[PDB]
This record gives C-alpha cells, structure tokens and sequence, in this order.
C-alpha cells in the first residue's frame, strides 16, 4: 500500500503533519512519495522525507514553473538527486492548457530533466495536460535510456492510455475515479490498464474520494484514505484488494528501487 503522490509540503498540512503521517501508517500505508514541483519545494520535500520514516521524494521543476529553469537550477537538482531520499526526477512534463510558462520554456526544462534522469539512471515522475502528441514526441526517444517513467494523476482517454502503456509507461490513478460526476470515464477503462503498470495515489490534500462512507466530505484528503481508494479500484477491476496491494507495491519496488 504505497502512495506515489503525496503533496506533503502543502500548507494544508502545516498544523498536523506528524499526525497525517502517523495516521497513514496506522491505516496500513507502507510508504509515501512526496512530490517536489520546483527547486524550493523539492528541497522541502527531501527534508520532510528525511524527517519521517518510510518517506521518499522527487526533485524537479513542473511545467508551470519551468520559466525559472536556469543552469544553476540544473546543478541544484543533480545535487539533490544524490540524496538517498530522492528517488525520482520530477514532477516534470508539459501543460499546454494553463501555459503559465511558454511552450518553449516548458520544452527546455522537460528535456533538461529527461537528460538528468538518463545520466543518473533514475525514473521520471511526469505531468501531461493537453500536450500528449508533443509530450510523446519528446519522451519517446529517452525511454530506452531511463529505468522507467510514470505519468501520475492520469485522467486522459483510452487511446492516450494505450499509447502510454505500449511504451512501458506506468499509470497513476487517484480517488478521482470515486467521483460519479467526473470519474466515470476513467473508471470505465480501469480494466484496460495492465496490472504491472498500475500505481495508486491520493494526490492529498486534493481529490478526497466522494464515495467515502465515513462521510468527512468537503475536507482535506490525506494518505490514510489510500486503502479505500485501492479497495474501490480493485472492485472495478474484478481483483482482490490484498492482491492488488501486493502487485502495485511490487511495481513501486520495480520502478523506484526501494525497500518499504
Ligand atoms: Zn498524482
């Protein structure tokens, strides 16, 4: 039961972070991957990972902040990646919907990170929004030199999903699928994702599962809700939850090279 997408540096967790973490482990979660989205967040993510047991982090620059990418940024990321806690380069990718940085700025930062990851032999943690065609064109030639790649918070079409899977890319699924309103579309394709390419996450504090029975709705999501998300996904795939938990943990071990 590993959460590959915890935004643990969020201010929403400022007052009770020690509690959020202890409750996650007590609920059966055995590992958290803390997302870094720019240099300062990545440094904070690594410090949090070193502070708590069973935590690792990513180091990179999100397309939104790619405008901040400079040569000095590159050095700082390489240095951060050498730390034991940092196991993946990213969040990186492309976002042609928001365009908070120009496409030109985005491509430069994304390619520079693919390059860092290939050099260091580390997997990449990616984001893609309304940029699938260009995204795959830039990513495709780097895959044979990377240990792996995951596209987290995947909400795309089955055609995009099949293309990603055909290239050996892991697919991250959140509680988004527990929303009768927006997630039915993704829910329908869950049976199509190869078991060996599926990773689960909460994207906490966001995306609180709507079908959450306890009913603490319209609130902060947290990793302690991962088991509920996994039960649901297993149900929609026809699988046993304990079996799915073991299979996804194996995928995490395979992709990131960690013991948890
Ligand atoms: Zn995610």
């Amino acid at each position: 039961m590993f959460d590959i997408g915890v935004n643990l540096t969020s201010s929403q967790f400022a007052k009770d972070r020690d509690d959020v973490v202890a409750c996650a482990f007590d609920a059966g979660v055995n590992g958290l991957l803390i997302t870094g989205t720019n240099l300062r967040e990545s440094q904070q993510a690594q410090k949090l990972a070193r502070q708590y047991s069973s935590c690792w982090s990513t180091a990179g620059v999100h397309p939104h902040d790619s405008s901040q990418w400079q040569a000095a940024t590159e050095e700082a990321i390489i240095e951060l990646a050498a730390q034991p806690e940092v196991v993946a380069i990213g969040e990186c990718g492309l976002d042609f919907n928001r365009n908070f940085s120009t496409p030109e700025e985005q491509e430069r930062a994304f390619v520079a990170q693919l390059r860092i990851a290939a050099d260091l032999n580390m997997p990449v943690f990616m984001h893609c929004r309304d940029a699938h065609e260009r995204f795959m064109t830039l990513l495709e030639p780097w895959l044979d030199k990377l240990p792996g790649a995951v596209l987290h918070c995947f909400t795309g079409t089955r055609e995009e999903m099949q293309a990603c899977v055909a290239h050996g890319i892991y697919i991250g699924i959140t509680g988004w699928v527990c929303d009768e309103r927006r997630g039915l579309e993704l829910r329908e394709l869950l049976p199509l994702i190869p078991a060996e390419k599926l990773l689960i996450e909460t994207d906490a504090p966001y995306l609180l599962p709507r079908d959450l029975t306890p009913k603490p709705s319209s609130r902060r999501n947290e990793p302690a809700h991962l088991p509920h998300i996994l039960q649901r996904i297993a149900h929609w795939r026809g699988e046993d939850a304990a079996w799915l938990a073991a299979t996804t943990d194996a995928n995490v071990k395979t992709l990131f090279g960690i013991a948890f």
